[PDB]
Order: structure tokens, then C-alpha cells, then sequence
């Protein structure tokens, strides 16, 4: 046996804290630390309780693991960027691993990997392909923005990388903020892209050819030599430039006290949908840079199959479009693409490098904390809420589903990475035409534009979708065939792409169950599946958060575990 604990998540200025167990390749634990803390996006900690629960998923201690895989060469960051590593291997160890909470006779051996090599390893090594085009696109890593490779025999070699100053993620992000979705919101940015127009895809900044991209709005060797990224730098360079070519200034967040809540809330001063034809814009000049990036290392490796890592990865609208370009014949982006993925991606690294093989990920996600139906009694039992135990509970569900109603769906081990798969999920009908708003405006009380996205059968999505492949990560948009483009209003975009997770059997037994009880109700195995979350709270976790949640959302069912609550 092979152990080997990969981590992300340091208490200076990082984001996205997790940790993942890899077990003879295999992946034994995998957890984002603010689905446990309850603190979105992991900000500035160790990934503390993530690896204390795959520790104790696992029945493992510090001492069972072979090595600690850490997803930053943080010596080299501390090394250029703030003059000194100061850290013993022990030293670090108690910083990412404190005793108080992780006990040892000794360290694990400690492995720093390069940030990009861990978002390449987290793509590779679990996608069940052999080769391919390693496309590596981000923030930024400790100095590059942009990493192209060749995957080969298990091994990754890089091509090229692009300076952080000319980072894609970065010019996402400002923009993100700059219409008042916020920086920690790209996400929404590309829902907002969908209702602009793009008028000049160059924003008078960048200059594409055929392998990418160039930024001439800045200097690429421009350092911001006080932090260890560019994200100033690049921030002070695209808020003047945009404001100087874009007919709206920056958005500004407003700060009040609502009498209604009791407290000071956060707005934008401008509807941020007034940016719409920006959004556009700045999706569009993101996909034409990634389409000649893409096109530029298959070629340069002669693959035909695309790997896709780094944040920017979780951009499906523009991964669609790579999947149906010529120079692509397979793609495999993992759900954990942003940096939640690079504890596995680290620790993948170091298990193949102590002769492990790794097994592919297979069409799910579910790799977090689940819970025994005592445990989930011991939670409804705590709320003093009545609840029953049907018989049938993926029939009802489905039922429910059927009728219009919006399900609270919490079931076995928590999906890793922001999208909801069925393990922690609100429910309801792909069929409904006013489900689109009910949930947006009624139930998550979010914007009226967001768009949602459907769960599916694997076995109808040849005749739903115009690609008869594996969606399982709602990674990437595709086209529906014409006989669904109209039978499925909520989920279903009028140019006819969608964002669809398909369910294999053996990935997730209930959640494929339910599907088909629904198909035997509406005729087609295909439900609206959202995030289960108030929104910017993480998506719930434990049966104390799904039961939360449902408190306080207008949703009429949770089915959590075998049991049934309704309002
Ligand atoms: N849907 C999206 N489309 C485009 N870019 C995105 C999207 N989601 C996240 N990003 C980008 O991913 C970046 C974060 O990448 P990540 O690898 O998680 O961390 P880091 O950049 O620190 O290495 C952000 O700069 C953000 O702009
Ligand atoms: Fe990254």
C-alpha cells in the first residue's frame, strides 16, 4: 500500500484549502475545506479539517502515509518573492498538519510540486487516457500563468509557459469585479456573457494568432515584486483600461444598513447586467486565446486528445467549444480544476513517482464525508422536525420532481468542486418553462439571468445530446438534438446548448435510480440539478447544513439519507 496525503491551503494569502487521499492510486478521500468550515473558498488556512477527514475516512493516522504532497513549491515562492524559506520540513509540517489536531511519531516524508505540474497531474493521471495536449490555464502559478505539455508514458513535460503579468485568469477575474460580480465570481461572469454581444473581441488589449494570445496592455515581465502572483499588477493595468475603452466605468459595491435584514449589506451601485455585452466580450476574447493555446500545443505534441487545468478550466462554456473543434477528438477536465485540485493533482504526482499507477476518476465526484442514516437521525432528531421513511424514497423524489416541486437531495459521499452531482443537490423539473425563475428569484433569491443545468441518464444522452460521450463534471457545454431542444426549457438555452451532467449506474446508484422513476413520469430520465446552497454559502455538506438550508429556502422536500422531510 501506497499513501499519500496531497494538500492545498496555507494561512498566507491562499484560496481554495483542500485535501486528497490517494490510496494505491486510488482516491480514498477528497474534501474542500470550507464545505467543512462553512467558509467559502478555503481563504488563508491549512486544509485542516479536509485532511482530518480523509484521515479518518480512510482509518488512517499521520504516521500510515508514505508522504505529505503539498500542491506549491512554496520554497521556491518564499524563496524569489519574500527572501527566505524559513522552514524546516518540520516546520511545515506542523503549519499544514498542526499536532494539536494531527498527532505523529515522526514526519512523513514532505513534497513540494510545481502548482501547474499538480493542476497537469489532476487532469492526466485520472482521465483514463494514456497521452494527450497538456493545457494548463490560471491565475497564476509562482510565475507563469499559462503551462503547455505533452502527457506521455505517465509522464509530463512542459513545452512553454506564459508570464503571470499576461494571465487569462487574471483578465477574467478583474472583469468579474469590474462589472461588480466580483473577482471571486468568474463563474457568474461567463452565465453574464451569454446575454451580450461581443462587438470588438480584442478589447483593444490583447492580439491573438494562432497559438494563443499577446497582451499588449502590459508588460509581460511586469512583477509585482511585493506579493508572490501579479493580481495587482494585472488589477491596477485592466481597471484603467477598461475604464478608458468601455462605455461604463467600474462598478462599485455599495455598503448599507437594511432595516429589512438588520445589518450592512453589500450591493453593486449598477445592475450588473448593464455589463452584459462586456461579459460577452470578455468571454469571447478568453475562448479565442484558449482556442489558439489549445490548437497550439496539440500540434506541438501531435495529440489529439486535450487535457484541461488551472482555473480557467472550469470555463464549460469555452471547453464546450474546444470539444467541438477540429483540432480535438477527446477532452478530460477533471472537476477539480481550480486549485482545490491540486492537493490530488500534488499527491498524484508524488504516488506516481513512488511507482503507483492511478486509477481513472470514472464519471463521479463523490469523494467527501457521507453519512449512516443514524447519523442523519441524530441530525433530524436534533431539529425536532417530523419526517418519514418511504418506502420508495427515489419514486417519491421523483414525484415530486415531476410535479414542479424543488428537492433538497443530500445523499451518500459529497461531490468534489463546485458543481453539484447529485450527492448535495436542489432538484426539479428540466421540463418546466417558469422553473428557471422559480428557483432563481423565489427559491436561491439569486439573479433572474443565471442560467441552470441538467442531470441525465448516460444511457439516453446519445439521443439527447448531440455528443455520445461522458459528461459526468458539468464541465462543458453541448448541443441537445432537435427533438429536446424545446421538451427541456429550464435547462435547455435557445441556441440550444446546455451545461449536462450524465449519470452512469454504477457512479451513483440512487441519484441513476430517481432519474429513471422520473423518465417513467415526464418520459425523459433528465432533472434540473442546481447547487444545494443559499447563495455565496458553500454547498451543504452535513446533514445539520442540508437541514439548514432547507430551513430557510422555500424548498418543499429534503431527502437526506432514506429520510423524507417536507415543509
Ligand atoms: N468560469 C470561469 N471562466 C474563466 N475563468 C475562470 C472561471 N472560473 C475561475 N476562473 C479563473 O481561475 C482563476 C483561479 O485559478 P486557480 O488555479 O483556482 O488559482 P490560482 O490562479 O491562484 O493558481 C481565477 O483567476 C479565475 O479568473
Ligand atoms: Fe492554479
Amino acid at each position: 500500500h501506497m499513501r499519500v496525503l496531497g494538500l492545498n491551503g496555507w494561512p498566507r494569502d491562499f484560496h481554495d484549502a483542500s485535501a486528497a487521499l490517494l490510496v494505491d492510486g486510488r482516491i480514498a478521500a477528497f474534501a474542500e475545506e470550507e464545505r467543512l468550515t462553512r467558509k467559502k473558498h478555503g481563504y488563508n488556512t491549512a486544509p485542516v479539517q479536509a485532511a482530518a477527514f480523509c484521515l479518518a475516512q480512510a482509518g488512517l493516522t499521520v504516521d500510515d502515509l508514505d508522504a505529505v504532497a503539498f500542491g506549491w513549491d512554496l520554497p521556491a515562492m518564499y524563496r524569489e518573492r519574500l527572501g527566505g524559506w524559513p522552514h524546516s520540513d518540520s516546520e511545515a509540517l506542523d503549519i499544514l498538519l498542526p499536532r494539536d489536531v494531527f498527532p505523529r511519531r515522526t514526519d512523513p516524508p514532505l513534497h513540494f510540486v510545481q502548482h501547474h505540474l499538480a493542476h497537469a497531474a489532476s487532469a492526466y493521471y485520472f482521465s483514463g487516457e494514456d497521452r494527450g495536449a497538456v493545457l494548463i490555464v490560471d491565475g497564476q502559478g509562482e510565475e507563469e500563468c499559462v503551462t503547455l505539455a505533452h502527457a506521455e508514458g505517465g509522464k509530463i513535460t512542459v513545452l512553454d509557459t506564459v508570464p503571470g503579468a499576461w494571465s487569462l485568469g487574471f483578465f477574467y477575474e478583474h472583469v468579474s469585479e469590474y462589472t461588480g460580480l466580483g473577482g471571486d465570481n468568474p463563474g457568474k461572469l461567463m452565465g453574464l456573457a451569454a446575454h451580450g454581444t461581443t462587438v470588438d473581441e480584442t478589447l483593444s488589449a490583447f492580439a491573438f494568432d494562432s497559438d494563443g494570445y499577446r497582451l499588449n496592455l502590459i508588460d509581460p515581465q511586469a512583477r509585482d515584486p511585493e506579493d508572490w502572483d501579479e493580481y495587482s499588477v494585472t488589477e491596477r493595468a485592466w481597471f484603467a483600461h477598461l475604464e478608458r475603452i468601455y462605455r461604463l466605468p467600474p462598478n462599485e459595491f455599495v455598503r448599507r444598513y437594511d432595516p429589512a435584514k438588520g445589518r450592512v449589506v453589500r450591493d453593486t451601485r449598477r445592475d450588473p447586467y448593464e455589463y452584459r455585452d462586456l461579459a460577452a466580450t470578455a468571454q469571447a476574447a478568453l475562448e479565442r486565446a484558449v482556442f489558439g493555446l489549445a490548437d497550439s500545443v496539440l500540434a506541438r505534441t501531435g495529440e489529439r486528445t486535450l487535457f484541461v487545468a488551472g482555473g480557467v478550466g472550469l470555463n464549460a462554456t469555452m471547453n464546450g467549444k474546444l470539444l467541438t473543434r477540429s483540432t480535438v477528438d477527446k477532452m478530460f477536465v477533471p472537476p477539480v480544476a481550480s486549485d482545490i485540485g491540486v492537493s490530488l493533482g500534488a499527491a498524484a504526482a508524488v504516488a506516481v513517482e513512488l511507482g503507483d499507477r492511478i486509477a481513472p476518476m470514472g464519471d463521479t465526484a463523490a469523494w467527501g464525508p457521507e453519512f449512516s442514516p443514524d447519523q442523519v437521525r441524530a441530525a433530524l432528531d436534533r431539529t425536532g422536525l417530523a419526517y418519514r421513511e418511504p418506502a420508495n424514497l427515489e419514486r417519491e423524489v421523483a414525484a415530486l420532481i415531476a410535479s414542479g416541486k424543488v428537492v433538497g437531495w443530500a445523499q451518500g459521499r459529497g461531490e468534489v468542486g463546485p458543481r453539484a452531482l447529485g450527492q448535495r443537490s436542489l432538484l426539479g423539473s428540466a421540463h418546466s418553462p417558469t422553473m428557471r425563475d422559480h428557483i432563481n428569484l423565489r427559491v436561491k433569491d439569486r439573479e433572474w439571468w443565471r442560467p441552470f443545468a441538467p442531470s441525465m441518464l448516460r444511457s439516453v444522452s446519445d439521443q439527447v445530446l448531440e455528443v455520445d460521450a461522458d459528461f459526468p463534471y458539468m464541465i462543458m457545454t453541448t448541443k441537445v438534438r432537435a427533438a429536446y431542444a424545446e421538451r427541456l426549457p429550464s435547462v435547455v438555452h435557445e441556441d440550444w446548448s446546455t451545461r449536462p451532467q450524465t449519470v452512469t449506474e454504477a457512479s451513483n446508484p440512487r441519484y441513476h435510480r430517481m432519474l429513471t422513476e422520473l423518465g417513467d413520469l415526464v418520459g425523459d430520465p433528465v432533472c434540473l440539478n442546481t447547487s444545494f446552497n443559499d447563495r455565496g454559502e458553500p454547498i451543504v455538506s452535513s446533514p445539520a447544513d442540508a437541514l439548514l438550508t432547507f430551513s430557510r429556502l422555500p424548498i418543499d422536500a429534503l431527502a437526506v439519507g432514506p429520510y423524507l422531510v417536507t415543509k
